[PDB]
């Protein structure tokens, strides 16, 4: 009678939960997918930012890296929380908000550069974000997002979607922050080098090919979660990976991640106690105004804006036909929805995480039935528990969310069978939208291409109409 | 009454075009598709091995590189055309045997290496090939690659078909042998380096960034081709080749073929004259058992063999599904067409090819309804044209094949719809089979991952079975 009580309260009402009817039980723990899923972003996009090291400039590791790390955890689990909340209290639609993985490795490493080696700094480069969201504010406030939706085709649309799952894939197979699978070649570019016997600069190998401990532990994870996920755990995503973080946990074997090296007796000292809070203490502002008065910041503005007006348009739109909201061209909420989508980037800045781009990881709770709201507040509610968590969450060895990266992509694949593969102006866009993300290693180079490719071959019906 | 006249000879009850009917409009230039696009194997199998140079030892670039180039010109458009016309005369079947792009960017890097820098050389390279053929030859005898082909999965079979289409695709987009996008990187591993100033040993910058004037023509290439795909043009994929290589024969331009430098007056010295013949003169034979008495030789005979094995019958099988021949696990002709594709791999020994593959570009002459024979000879009688006229081949610039080794790719995608993706057994090992062999720079490692992969997650059923 949960369900059968909770009808005739003002959650039933508000929520709409008597018609586009769903049950609890069909919302509270089979929404946990979307979470299961988007877990990874909490580490993922803490290690992307830390590495570029917007605090404790010039002016190392085992006092300023670490506490940055320690900081944009808690900012990813808030920023993600806040977003997430704004959608499902308002314009109730199950989606999952959360900082992209599109601009990550796009500020971190060609606009500031690899541990400051660049020529723009932190205080030109949050405040970037924080125009481009303020500028995405007024774009979304007259309604002209609404109807620039619909001018997308279609096909560029999807092969959007699948060729994110790919780069998210690819990206979970480096030595960076995945299994270490892929490696460096002169002859070739990218070769198998799963090696034991790597150099701490790149990929390359000493001594290995496939008899690397760390490897064959990651699989071992890719497997059990695999195995899970048929027969219908209610959720196994999350059991493939504290498998492998409790083996690795355990000290003194080769697969460690608390080695005798003086920084590993500060991991290990803090990992000690199971709960602490830690605030935001060097994170937090650090937006300022000052050198913006060069044309080199200026043009990584142009470069970015409109490449993220038309790469997360399109993905909003995309979960909202997955779903099948949208029958006229239109679906409800879409005036509060695409005002979200910027409201959350803006409080973004000042917490010092980079875009929102409404994670396509909404399939996941939508194939088990999310219609109404009570989805995205969930969602909200359980990125409350990995801030008061935080020494059980950065303690995460990376080769643990490779195998959670990779079924990302093989998930959001489902949808390559909607394409229009039999005609041939319509299959040659899609293909190379698809192939151009994961070889470029950016997915602003696929919606670019994508565009360009679908306005050529169509002008002669343009100046002929 | 071409085709009126023709039911009542010797061609048509021998080809049987009376059952299975088709016309002679729909086979002898609707099977022109097989021809234009199997054509880049005639410079882009003879640039592989030639920068391996089997031939002319340290014991050079105008003398013997040349000249090994364009022996192997007429090599592999000798060996693809005896294939073809087994296949066609005997065992009526629409295939295109010609040797593959699987092996040939695994023995000129891995086994011989770059320019002879390797433990293993031509007279125990050579030597491999030619005794796995004959292995090949008693396997295909008894009958076992018959039964052998029906015990792949289908998704893997598939799989590899979709990861071979996008391995092609991207073959054409590196520095070596296609437009010149994709580039080295010491953060990432491949981005986008579309330069005009570069270094002549890899894909580095210096200037550049889009502005590269060869890029910005096999673009328009490309476009001229995927335009005259859709209106149904009768042959489109040559009119792309040859308004680049026209464009490029031009002497002065900063896109020409025919430098100042003394290695430019011997190409355009032998391209002033249309026809030659050039019989082959230092590739033929070069069979030499003397070497094979160390380990270092058999581990890979063994590495090969049993990939090889395991990714050229998956590919008959499934070319000859999707012409609707198979109905009932069985279809007309398998006794003979699984022991030309290992005949043919004999005869390429001794010319000096690498292994035939059964190119899996029947899909375009399948797609205008060659159901007969007479399909496989018209292509190799077509193959008897490019060694008339070696002086226009072997002239044809490498940024002429990228466009058209992406659209094989393009292609090669239709099939990817009929892949169950709706279950999570059957897509895990698809996704995995297509992802790997683009990444890794090698169809090797994409079979063995899909079947090491759907072998595992069953076992549960095998051990209980
Ligand atoms: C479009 C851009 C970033 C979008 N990134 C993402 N957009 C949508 N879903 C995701 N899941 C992971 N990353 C993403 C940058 O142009
Ligand atoms: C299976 C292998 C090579 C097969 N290569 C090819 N197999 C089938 N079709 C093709 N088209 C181009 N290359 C190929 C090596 O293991």
């Amino acid at each position: 009678h949960l369900n059968d009580t909770v009808s005739k309260s003002f959650i039933g009402r508000f929520f709409k939960l008597e018609a586009r009817k769903t049950t609890f039980t069909t919302e509270l723990r089979a929404a946990t997918a979307t979470f299961l899923t988007m877990a990874y972003i909490i580490t993922v996009n803490a290690n992307i930012l830390a590495d570029s090291g917007a605090t404790c400039s010039i002016n190392g590791y085992e006092q300023c890296i670490s506490r940055v790390k320690k900081d944009l955890v808690v900012a990813t689990s808030l920023s993600a929380m806040v977003g997430s909340l704004a959608m499902g209290l308002l314009a109730n639609l199950p989606f999952g908000l959360a900082p992209g993985m599109g601009a990550n490795a796009y500020i971190a490493y060609n606009v500031v550069g690899f541990r400051g080696s660049g020529s723009i700094s932190y205080h030109t480069a949050m405040a970037i974000v924080l125009l481009e969201g303020c500028a995405f504010l007024a774009v979304s406030a007259l309604g002209l997002r609404g109807k620039l939706a619909r001018l997308i085709p279609q096909t560029v649309r999807l092969a959007c979607a699948v060729g994110i799952g790919m780069f998210i894939a690819f990206v979970g197979l480096q030595m960076n922050q995945g299994i270490g699978l892929v490696g460096p070649d002169k002859s070739t570019l990218v070769t198998l080098t799963a090696c034991a016997e790597t150099d701490p600069v790149t990929g390359a190998c000493l001594g290995g090919k496939m008899k690397s401990p760390t490897f064959w532990l990651a699989v071992v994870g890719f497997l059990i979660t695999s195995f899970g996920l048929m027969k219908n755990v209610k959720g196994s995503m999350i059991y493939g990976i504290v498998f492998v973080t409790a083996i690795s946990w355990i000290r003194g074997t080769q697969v460690t991640i608390f080695p005798h090296t003086p920084l590993g007796d500060s991991n290990y000292n803090y990992f000690t106690k199971i709960v602490d809070f830690h605030k935001i203490q060097s994170t937090l502002g650090a937006i300022s105004f000052t050198e913006f008065r060069k044309s080199e910041v200026w043009v990584a503005f142009a470069t970015l804006f409109y490449v993220d007006l038309l790469g997360t348009t399109g993905v909003l739109y995309t979960m909202a036909e997955i779903g099948g909201f949208v029958e006229d061209g239109k679906f409800e909420g879409e005036y509060a929805a695409y005002l979200v989508d910027a409201g959350s980037s803006v409080v973004g800045s000042a917490l010092g995480v980079t875009t929102t781009a409404t994670f396509v990881e909404s399939s996941a709770g939508l194939k088990e039935g999310g219609k109404t709201g009570l989805t995205a507040v969930i969602v909200g509610l359980y990125f409350l528990a990995s801030m008061f968590f935080t020494p059980l969450v950065t303690n995460v060895p990376r080769w643990a969310v490779g195998p959670s990266l990779v079924m990302v992509g093989v998930m959001m694949m489902g949808v390559v069978k909607d394409i229009r593969w039999g005609e041939t102006k319509e299959a040659v866009t899609a293909f190379v939208t698809i192939l151009l993300m994961p070889l470029t290693y950016s997915i602003a180079n696929g919606i670019i291409a994508g565009i360009g490719i679908y306005l050529a071959l169509s002008m002669y019906d343009v100046v002929l109409g």
